[PDB]
């Protein structure tokens, strides 16, 4: 009978196993920490775990899989005296964890006879086990395998098959000398113990790098990896500097006779032998007109040899121009090697040294180290040649070959091992490109087509995403494949140039552009692809009325704050891209959460009245202001350079417009012109920012100084008049927030703030720190942001970035006013921080058998989370991190309106819904991942155990694998606004059975009966657990027509007029058999030590006194017809005296009366004298009463309800006056929120139930009408509080019965035409629970 046995730290050598065998109820067997020598022989008991560690057990019996095969999962016999392992221990299906560590096991049983398909952890370390032979099936289950200090002379052959391992520990096996290549296939394995092992097949360097490098190298061995000598080389430089001439000299080795004509990109395959003894270059001669200067940069890739061609005789301006190219290469190809090669050497001795000094000054800072943002140029990377005499040609070739063999990833590029499958894919892609070129086909290759290529390739072992991605990176490195996948750079260049050759005001209608684009084929079936990459390069962007804006076709040139940006050099087409991006963003104007790099321009929301865009400027007239940006020529420190003059006029000091430009400028300079992010070799920025002095009126404040002062102070004094300071608000109104309402700003004098580690509540995704603080005495969460000429520049950049991020976060937080979203109290600049409302309790992950928080609280939490998500998605905001860490618990009180709030501190909508499903799993379970990407989901118990079928089903859908099937947050919110969602617990399929019975107890909660005569049997359902404790236990005898439970005795009245009594201790042997004059049709127990009344089929009532559950064989007979004739003067001919059976009885008036049916009438038995004293006429013949209940609950008058069979009518009397004070029709097709007064086939009701305060009327249709009484203007009335209907029971037939099995449970039992029975379990909500449920939605709607 015992469930948990804990024998530990005691005098245990011999265990009374026979005594333990009686414990059939055990779930945990713990005999650990003893000197146990004889483990008890296994027995039938549903053990979940078997802890027998730290004892003297030497051997086990072959009986684990005889009794515990289907129950026992956790076994740990570790650190014992074990010598032999039974075969049966591995024959347990339920086994998932096994520990046989620290003993004298020498061999394992044959693998063919194992059954433990669920074995996930197996530790055989510290043993003499040996080489061993593991089963194959363990590959699909095992996650942890450890064999440390085993009798192994090699890796077991089966370890290579164990694809599912995450840990593999085989240390201290000195006989092992090999790690076979197939272990590389263990892709899921990242924890390894190869200590004390010899590895002859792995280099020492690979071992030093680690077991991860070992697995990678073994994979390389398996894939027959070959040494590749192919690398990308790119010629770049200013136009007409001899790029084609230089390449011709390099390839031919002669004075050029044919130089290539006009072209943007040309390609060739150049082969060199040593002056791993050869190399091959996929040479891309990149040239073209000046208009391609900032488009060609897309073709620059990493781990490639760049040759910047430079005209030596042109002068110093050429060397200065080289900075542009060098910055571009270092920005796009950080790990590339750059050589600067000089031509026109025939036009020049010391001049060469001077020019080399100039170039070396460019690449290196004054300190001599590598300048930031430049490639590593040195004396080895410089060379000069001529175009006729070929001087230095051989030296140049030697330089190329030497640099190529020097570049390395781990070893040198020229000869690195690549998997053979990667080379096979390279051949396949080259074949595809060649075929498309032959067929004049679109050279753009779709991802599906590349997958088809890699799979279609013979014996290509690329079978997963990571392999294909690595192969893609390799292909990009060798100039075979291009991505921004493209196969032909020349075709792309031709397409872009042809678009550039088009000659409106920059906007062309989509159809006109489609016909114009016909030159490069432009297959309409590929148009969606084609236009896509047109948008990628910003060559033709979709705008307005399904038109396309063409930046190269922009027209020419047709109180306040001002800004200036000084540019040393203007990139070609910078203005076009800038104006196009601004114009498109404004046209859009007419997000994320929890911190990320993803965000939109939420900073600027105004009505654009007029817009004037042109080749080098944009003027925007918006309601209450102007925003203009123009080209200009700036002069500072007598340095004249290009410039961007920006002006804004705001009537209300709303200078958010100056953010809109500035952010965009930064964005553009970060995306397409990274050259302008960098500084010269001496630290001078290539693009500087300036603010004209408004009080000096030209004098310009350096924007870095204004920003750095804005961190702490408010004023700056100009050098021309230091005694007359200017506030920063007239210099940088962007940073000092002015657009926000005045109410939104915190008062530093009323804010108790301190960046104390003890008050740290957490961190955000943007790099902030959230502390606990006080504002005006109330607790709050304060999110604080945190931040030599080079150090000053870096700090200024960081400060500007933080101010922009603060602006964006404030803009998004200001727009969320939903009750379930953490609001914003206010902002402040000194210090730069947010103030937010603080949760009295910690996050949901911290407060958290099943449903730990309770049903109602879990329901409210889930609904409020869903409502918050629906609101966020209504604002086009995505949470992106919807974990329980970020979900703050406001209160665990069920009565409160708001319980949780969604925070940003501790894609599209489908990922949010997925994370919501995970949160629901945690809510139902109490706990809780790469396997999620593979279709593996966390496991939750069945509905019979969870007991919340609808939320569990919702959680399954939220965790679905196809995003298309997942629900929208609004749909979840809408379907949760329904009492069916909350009340239904689960369903239980009992199956084929005959009759249903219940009793006011828990020993015989729900009892079904089936069978006939010798085959009579019964089933018991434990609805509290959803488990059937007895299933068709046979108790031969007559079938039971009625059943009751009194004290601890079950009375059952059969069809042969016999009341049998079974005393519980199995209803096998009755103790009493009582005779009756007619078949019992109903039972009741009056609490008098009881008085059991039996309503017989003839309308007569039998009365049995009961003493402690045992009655007297004699009984009294109270005749209803006798009372009708004698007391109440009803004639025999009256229909009221027809032979009706007693259908339902009920106690009323605290046991002093019993109301029981008699045809359409009702009779009252007065318990004082056991006589029929009152009659009531709720209905008329031939109708009959079918149920009676006593709604004796609440601070009010006791009332008695009565249902009917024909009229389908409900009536209610007062128990103390017998006045028919209410009548209602229950056959209402749409009964929701109906009403009736009180005066002080599928629509047929089955049986009334009294659930706490309310009256549940189930109907054959399967739904339930939950009627309850209230008062209006002093008059009592009744209303239909809620109509429940579980859809899951639709195919389970018709409702037959219903019964209140416990205080908080209502069991409605359905039967189908095939004699099968099915229970539907509802939570027995009273009036207060329903009102709380409804108010949870009504109030949040109101708020
Ligand atoms: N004198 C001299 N002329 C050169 C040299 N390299 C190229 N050229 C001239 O440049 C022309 C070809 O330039 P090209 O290679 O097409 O420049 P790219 O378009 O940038 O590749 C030829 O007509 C040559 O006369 C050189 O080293 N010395």
């Amino acid at each position: 009978k015992l469930q948990e046995l804990d024998i530990s730290d005691n005098k245990l050598t011999e265990l009374p196993a026979l005594f333990l065998h009686s414990f059939k109820s055990l779930n945990s067997l713990n005999v650990s920490r003893n000197n146990l020598k004889v483990f008890p022989d296994p027995w039938a008991c549903p053990l979940k775990c078997c802890k027998a560690s730290r004892n003297a057990l030497e051997c086990l019996p072959d009986k684990m899989a005889v009794f515990w095969k289907n129950h026992l999962k956790d076994v740990d016999f570790s650190e014992n005296a074990l010598k032999e392992v039974p075969l049966g221990l591995f024959q347990l299906d339920a086994l998932m964890f096994l520990r046989l560590q620290g003993n004298q096991l020498a061999a394992l049983p044959p693998q063919e006879k194992w059954t433990c398909r669920q074995l996930k952890t197996l530790d055989l370390s510290r043993n003499q086990l040996g080489v061993l032979e593991f089963p194959a099936f363990l590959s699909e289950s095992l996650e942890v395998l450890c064999l440390n200090d085993n009798h192994l002379d090699t890796v077991p052959p089966s370890v290579c098959l164990l694809k599912s391992l995450s840990e593999l520990y085989l240390g201290n096996n000195p006989g092992l000398r090999e790690l076979p290549p197939e272990l590389g296939q263990l892709g899921n394995l990242w924890q390894l113990d190869t200590e004390d092992l010899t590895i002859s097949n792995v280099p020492a360097e690979i071992q030093k790098e680690g077991p991860k490098a070992m697995l990678s190298y073994l994979r390389a061995q398996l894939r027959k990896a070959e040494k590749c000598k192919l690398m990308k080389m790119i010629i770049v430089g200013p136009p007409r500097q001899g790029k084609s001439t230089l390449l011709e000299i390099l390839q031919t080795g002669r004075a050029p006779q044919v130089v290539h004509g006009e072209a943007t990109i040309r390609t060739t395959k150049w082969e060199l032998q040593r002056p791993v003894e050869s190399v091959e270059f996929n040479v891309w001669d990149i040239g073209g007109p000046a208009s391609m200067a900032t488009v060609n940069q897309c073709f620059f890739t990493d781990k490639a040899l760049y040759v910047v061609v430079w005209n030596l005789a042109l002068g110093e301006e050429a060397v200065a121009n080289l900075q542009f190219w060098l910055l571009n290469i270092e920005a796009k190809a950080p790990n590339a090697v750059v050589l600067v090669v000089g031509t026109h050497l025939d036009l020049i001795v010391e001049r060469i040294a001077t020019l080399r000094a100039y170039v070396l000054a460019l690449c290196r800072s004054p300190s001599g180290s590598r300048a930031t943002g430049f490639p590593d140029i040195t004396f080895k990377h410089l060379h000069e040649i001529s175009c006729k005499s070929l001087e230095g040609q051989e030296g140049l070739r030697q330089l190329i070959f030497h640099v190529t063999c020097s570049m390395k990833d781990c070893q040198r590029l020229a000869g690195r091992l690549i998997p053979r499958s990667y080379l096979s894919l390279q051949e396949a892609v080259l074949a595809e490109q060649q075929r498309r070129s032959r067929d004049d086909d679109v050279q753009y290759l779709t991802d599906r087509q590349l997958e088809q290529l890699v799979e279609q390739t013979p014996d290509n072992d690329i079978k997963d995403y990571e392999d294909l991605q690595s192969a893609i990176s390799f292909l990009i490195e060798t100039g075979t494949l291009l991505h921004f996948y493209f196969l032909d750079p020349i075709w792309l260049s031709e397409c872009l140039q042809r678009i550039f050759n088009i000659k409106k005001n920059g906007v062309i209608r989509a159809e006109d552009l489609r016909m114009l684009l016909v030159g490069t084929g432009f297959t309409q079936q590929t148009e969606e692809q084609y236009f896509q990459f047109l948008a990628k390069f910003e060559i033709a962007l979709p705008v307005a009325n399904d038109s396309y804006l063409l930046p190269h076709l922009l027209p020419s040139k047709p109180n306040t704050i001002q800004r200036v940006f000084k540019m040393s050099f203007v990139p070609v087409g910078f203005w076009q891209r800038f104006i196009a991006r601004m114009l498109i963003s404004l046209a859009e104007m007419d997000y994320s959460f929890t911190g990320n790099q993803r965000n939109r321009c939420s900073t600027f929301r105004v009505k654009r009245n007029q817009t004037i865009y042109w080749q080098e400027g944009l003027l925007v007239t918006f309601d209450g202001g102007y925003l203009s940006v123009e080209s200009s020529d700036v002069n500072w420190k007598k340095k004249k350079s290009g410039g961007m003059k920006i002006v804004c006029q705001s009537e209300v000091r709303d200078f958010s417009a100056m953010a809109f430009i500035t952010d965009h400028v930064n964005s553009l300079i970060d995306q397409w012109f990274p050259a302008l992010t960098a500084t010269e070799s001496d630290g001078t920025p290539l693009m500087e920012q300036y603010v004209p002095c408004p009080v000096c009126e030209v004098q310009y404040f350096d924007m870095e100084d204004c920003v750095l002062t804005a961190i702490e102070r408010d004023f700056i004094s100009c050098p021309r008049h230091p005694d007359l300071p200017v506030p920063l608000q007239e210099l940088v109104p962007e940073l000092f927030m002015t657009d926000f309402p005045a109410r939104l700003f915190l008062e530093n004098s009323k804010l108790e703030h301190s960046e104390d580690e003890g008050s740290v509540l957490g961190q955000g995704g943007s790099g902030t720190v959230i502390y606990r603080a006080r504002y005006q005495g109330q607790p709050v969460a304060v999110k604080r942001f945190h931040i030599d000429t080079m150090l000053r520049h870096l700090r200024a950049t960081d400060a500007m970035k933080n101010f922009s991020e603060f602006r964006q976060e404030a803009s998004m937080l200001h727009a969320l006013q939903h009750p379930c979203i953490v609001a914003l109290i206010g902002i402040s600049i000194h210090p730069l921080c947010f103030a937010l409302e603080l949760a009295p309790l910690s996050s949901l992950n911290t407060v958290l058998s099943f449903i730990p928080l309770g049903h109602m609280l879990t329901q409210k939490i889930a609904y409020q989370i869903a409502s918050g998500l629906a609101y966020l998605h209504k604002k086009n905001i995505i949470f992106c991190d919807l974990k329980s860490d970020n979900i703050l618990v406001w209160s665990l009180d069920v009565k409160e309106h708001i319980n949780i709030k969604l925070s940003d501190y501790g894609y599209d909508e489908k990922v949010d819904m997925f994370s919501y499903g995970m949160v629901l799993y945690e809510l139902l379970s109490g706990q809780r991942a790469k396997k999620l990407s593979k279709g593996i989901r966390p496991v939750l118990g069945q509905p019979e155990e969870v007991q919340f079928r609808r939320l569990q089903a919702l959680m399954m859908e939220c965790w679905d694998t196809k995003p298309e099937k997942r629900p929208l947050a609004l749909s979840v919110v809408s379907q949760m606004k329904d009492p069916t969602f909350a009340t239904f617990m689960y369903e239980l399929c009992c199956g084929k059975q005959t009759a249903f019975f219940s009793s006011q107890g828990q020993e015989y909660t729900v009892v079904f009966w089936d069978g006939k005569e010798e085959s009579r049997n019964y089933t018991v359902v434990n609805t509290e657990k959803g488990l059937m404790e007895v299933q068709r236990m046979c108790c031969p005898g007559m079938k039971v027509s009625c059943q009751l439970q009194v004290q601890r005795s079950l009375w059952t009245a059969t069809e042969d007029q016999k009341i049998y009594i079974y005393t519980l201790k199995p209803l096998n042997t009755p103790q009493q058999a009582l005779d009756t004059p007619a078949v019992v049709t109903c039972f009741l127990a009056v609490p008098v030590s009881y008085l059991v009344l039996a309503g017989l089929a003839d309308g007569l009532v039998a009365v049995f006194p009961v003493v402690r559950g045992t009655p007297k064989d004699s009984c009294s007979y109270l005749c209803s017809h006798t009372a009708n004739r004698s007391k109440f003067s009803i004639a025999d001919e009256d229909a009221r005296q027809n032979p009706y059976p007693v259908k339902a009885m009920e106690v009323v008036n605290s046991g002093s009366e019993v109301w029981y049916s008699n045809g359409p009438g009702l009779l009252v038995i007065d318990c004082a004298s056991l006589e029929i004293c009152r009659r009531l006429e709720p209905y008329m013949a031939p109708s009959m009463v079918t149920s009676v209940v006593c709604s004796s609950e609440g601070r009010g008058e006791e009332v008695v309800w009565c249902l009917d069979d024909k009229a389908n009518s409900l009536v209610m009397y007062h128990s103390t006056t017998y006045q028919l004070c209410a009548r209602y029709f229950c056959g209402v097709p749409s009964p929701l929120r109906d009403m009736f007064p009180v005066r002080p086939q599928h629509l047929q009701a089955v049986k009334i139930l009294a659930v706490r305060d309310l009256i549940w009327v189930p109907r054959r249709g399967g739904d339930v009408i939950v009627i309850g009484l209230e008062k209006d203007s002093g008059a009592q009335r009744g209303r239909v509080i809620a109509v429940l209907k579980a859809r899951e029971l639709t195919p389970h037939g018709v409702l037959v019965d219903a019964a209140v099995v416990a205080k908080d449970t209502v069991v409605c039992t359905f039967e189908n035409e095939n004699t099968e029975w099915c229970l539907a379990v509802w939570r027995g909500w009273g009036a207060r629970e329903f009102d709380i449920f409804y108010q949870s939605y009504e109030e949040l709607g109101r708020l």
